[PDB]
């Protein structure tokens, strides 16, 4: 109800702070970090959501550094940002209502599953994301179902939650125990730290997957649990694999459990041959994210017809930019088809 007035700067453009109102602030979220609050915009009417952080005064904050080089479709965009209070910085955000997580268990809850047509929608804008933040050299590390946000009606998907990642400097290691257990590649659980974006690849598998089962494909109970769920999809890791993953444990031997069946049996051909590129014991065996959107499994998203189950058509998912596209620009041709020239 009451109006609450700050001196905001915009998230990108001049470092011009400029009088920002909003009210209806309700809590939607909290972590380590702080809380999440969803508020109205007075002026424009709309809803945002409030990441309110907790700045290390002295220090500089590694998100909001991140999320000012940021603006992309699939990404929750930094509108402004302020401070109050010691000291928390706020990070005003797009809101988006839904989440994947929360979709993918009411399908789960209700006995069903998620037709493969938003499958193809969430993973699709899911890698085009990554596709871009890898560009940058900047690792997400919670890529979970839970940071995937959805717009109910116009099957938007936007990435969210930096509140971990990093810009990634070769040469240079970083912690072992991130990501969401569930979702966390094996190399992370072994001690790695010389580690790649590759990781965040393993976590759209685990999702890509899980969207499939209706539930985790790989469920550990704990940090160390989890690789011996990894292990009994997998199988066990060999010399160049263990080597692969990071230059210690102690777990049990076991056999390959084939792919083309750790599902059901109406799940399509190349969502498998999907996974089984992601989902990978090297590192550097899983798939690029862009390399991912060129796989087939997308390809029904690639046709000039595609509608959403209500009518509408898909939202933009061509709009590719060459900063998107630096990582391997030779590949348009197969990612932008004609219809969108
Ligand atoms: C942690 C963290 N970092 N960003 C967010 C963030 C940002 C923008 C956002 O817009 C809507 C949400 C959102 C908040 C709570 C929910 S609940 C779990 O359904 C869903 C979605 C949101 C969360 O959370």
């Amino acid at each position: 109800s009451k109006v609450t007035t700050v001196v905001a700067t915009p998230g990108q453009g001049p470092d011009r702070p400029q009088e920002v109102s909003y009210t209806d602030t309700k809590v939607i979220g909290n972590g380590s970090f702080g809380v999440v609050y969803q508020a109205k915009l007075c002026d424009s009417g709309e809803l945002v959501a409030i990441k309110k952080v907790l700045q290390d005064k002295r220090f500089k904050n590694r998100e909001l550094q991140i999320m000012r080089k940021l603006d992309h479709c699939n990404i929750v965009r930094l509108r402004y940002f302020f401070y109050s209070s010691e000291v928390y910085l706020n990070l005003v955000l797009d809101y988006v209502p839904e989440t994947v997580y929360r979709v993918a268990r009411h399908y789960s809850r209700a006995k069903q599953t998620l037709p493969v047509i938003y499958v193809k929608l969430y993973m699709y804008q899911l890698f085009r994301s990554l596709a871009y933040i890898h560009s940058f050299g900047i690792c997400h590390r919670d890529i979970k179902p839970q940071n995937l946000l959805l717009d109910p009606d116009t099957a938007v998907l936007k990435l969210c939650d930096f509140g971990s990642a990093k810009q990634l400097v070769r040469g240079e290691p970083n912690v072992s125990y991130i990501c969401s257990r569930y979702y966390r590649a094996p190399e992370l659980i072994f001690g790695a730290t010389d580690y790649t974006s590759s990781i965040d690849v393993w976590s759209a598998g685990c999702v890509l997957a899980e969207l499939l089962l209706g539930q985790p494909i790989f469920p550990g109970d704990s940090g160390v649990d989890q690789l011996v769920e990894i292990i009994k999809v997998l199988g066990t890791p060999t010399r160049e694999q263990i080597r692969e993953m990071n230059p210690e444990f102690k777990f049990p031997q076991i056999k390959a459990h084939p792919w083309t069946k750790v599902f059901r049996p109406r799940t399509p051909p190349e969502a498998i041959a999907l996974c089984s590129r992601l989902l990978e014991y090297t590192p550097t065996a899983r798939l690029t994210p862009l390399e991912a959107c060129a796989h087939s499994f997308f390809d029904e998203l690639r046709d000039p017809n595609v509608k959403l189950p209500n009518g509408r058509d898909t939202p933009a998912l061509f709009n590719f930019t060459t900063q998107e596209l630096s990582s391997n620009p030779p590949l348009a041709t197969i990612l932008i088809p004609p219809h969108a020239r």
